This record gives structure tokens, sequence and C-alpha cells, in this order.
């Protein structure tokens, strides 16, 4: 199956997922000079006060922190979005070294990692139906740089030892995703896709301009996870990022002047 190595990574995905060469693939490089302020964007509303985290899972590609999405407990609205999008999970992409790891780039600069908060459009009733729609998903992307520690990330870091290998999960209740946000909600937005197979072109991307800072020790613990399952030879879970894809007939809009 697909992965991030030389024999099953991003340059191979198109053979089983031909949309990999499609017209609105993600991630992309964000050329900050070409992005244009869009006065039609409404204020962005991140409403995570009632979020209910449930579980953390190593899926062999990354780790997902999963939420209860049976009600509008944690929703994203506003900005470029029409209606209400419900948080289902978050996960990260990261590198083997601090100089790489993000999927989106900013004037070609790669960050050490990138956080994705995945939301589905409630007008479609379930995530599965949402990924049949051009406006089915909204992903809030947040860059990570290495500097001071992020206190709100530490609970995630400390549980990773219990989900080292593919297929392991652990209870992860009462986690507040608000502790992963930067101060500013200035953002860039464009239409794109899932960055993992099946690469479906369903996503409104909202990428925050301000990175969060995490400590070297925190990201080093990400890099101790394993792509492999228990009992199998160790393949460190690093460099689980897709590189930037062609922008094609798209414009990136900025929320800020
Ligand atoms: C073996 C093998 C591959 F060589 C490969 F390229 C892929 S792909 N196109 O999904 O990346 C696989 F799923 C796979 F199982
Ligand atoms: C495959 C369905 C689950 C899933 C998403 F919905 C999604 F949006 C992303 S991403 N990197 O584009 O944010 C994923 F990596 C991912 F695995
Ligand atoms: O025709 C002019 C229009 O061109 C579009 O490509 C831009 O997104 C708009 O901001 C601009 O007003
Ligand atoms: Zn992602």
């Amino acid at each position: 199956h697909w992965g991030y190595g030389k024999h099953n990574g991003p340059e191979h995905w198109h053979k089983d997922f031909p949309i990999a060469k499609g017209e609105r693939q993600s991630p992309v490089d964000i050329d900050t000079h070409t992005a244009k302020y869009d006065p039609s964007l409404k204020p962005l509303s991140v409403s995570y006060d009632q979020a209910t985290s449930l579980r953390i899972l190593n899926n062999g590609h990354a780790f997902n922190v999963e939420f209860d999405d049976s009600q509008d407990k944690a929703v994203l609205k506003g900005g470029p979005l029409d209606g209400t999008y419900r948080l289902i999970q978050f996960h990260f992409h990261w590198g083997s070294l601090d100089g790489q790891g993000s999927e989106h780039t900013v004037d070609k600069k790669k960050y050490a990692a990138e956080l994705h908060l995945v939301h589905w459009n409630t007008k479609y009733g379930d995530f599965g139906k949402a990924v049949q729609q051009p406006d089915g998903l909204a992903v809030l992307g947040i860059f990570l740089k290495v500097g001071s520690a992020k206190p709100g990330l530490q609970k995630v870091v400390d549980v990773l030892d219990s989900i080292k290998t593919k297929g392991k999960s652990a209870d992860f209740t009462n986690f507040d995703p608000r502790g992963l946000l930067p101060e500013s909600l200035d953002y860039w937005t464009y239409p794109g896709s899932l960055t993992t197979p099946p690469l479906l072109e369903c996503v409104t991307w909202i990428v925050l301009k301000e990175p969060i800072s995490v400590s070297s020790e925190q990201v080093l613990k990400f890099r101790k996870l394993n792509f492999n399952g228990e009992g199998e030879p160790e393949e460190l879970m690093v460099d689980n990022w897709r590189p930037a894809q062609p922008l094609k007939n798209r414009q990136i809009k900025a929320s800020f002047k």
C-alpha cells in the first residue's frame, strides 16, 4: 500500500490514484507576493470550546487525534466557508530534521512540521458523503517551527510512547485543541485536495500565516513513532509529507491586507 518511502511514496501515488495529477491538488507553495487580499472573506470563526476528543491512533502514516462529531461540538465557520464545518480529527506531518516536514511552503520555505485540523461540511451529513463533494471539507493548517515549547502540545507528545506502532490507539479524552493555535488567525485560502491518498479534491484549505513554536524535544518525540506494526523491523515515522503540487488554475487569497 501507499506510504512515504522511495518505493511507495508521493511520486508513485498516481498509479493507483490518478487524481494525483489533477487540477486542484494539495499542498502548494504559497507565493506571498502573488496572494491577494480578499475583502469578500467574512471573519473566520474557530469555535472549539465544546470539543470532545476521544482517542489517538497511529494509522501507519501519522497519528490522528479523533473527536466526537455526532453534534456541532467543535466547528469552523466564516472566512471562505459557506455554512458549518465540524471537526473530526487532527494530525501532523513532519520531517526527519527541522529543515523539512511541512506540506505547504511559504515562498518555498519549508517548516519543521504542519498541523491539520480536518472538518466536514454538515450539509452533507457524514464525512463519507462530504468527500463526494467539491466543498465537502475544510482543513485548517498551522505551521510548526522549533523554538520554545508549546505547552498545549505536551499531552500529545507524552502519549506517543503508547502508540508507537501502526494500529495502536489510546484513550485521549479531554484534550483542548485551542492550545495548538497561534495568536493570530490571519490566513491564506485556496481550493485543493486531501494530501494523502485517495487525494480527493474536496478541500477548502485555510492555512494560518503565524506558525506555532514547539521545542526540539517535542518534535524529536514525533520522530520516535514507527510506520511499521508491532514486531516488525523499525521504520521511523519521519518525512510523512507530500511536496508542493502545481497550482494550475488557482489563486491564493489572503485574509489580511
Ligand atoms: C483520508 C481521509 C482522512 C484525511 C483527511 F480528511 C485529510 F483532510 C487529510 S489532509 N492531510 O489533507 O489534511 C488527511 F491526511 C487524511 F488522512
Ligand atoms: O477580472 C478581475 C478579477 O480577476 C480575478 O482573477 C481576481 O481574483 C479578482 O480579484 C479580480 O477582481
Ligand atoms: Zn494532513
